[PDB]
């Protein structure tokens, strides 16, 4: 997803 910074690397 754009603009998203998960934690699934």
């Amino acid at each position: 997803r754009p603009g998203v910074l998960s934690s699934r690397q």
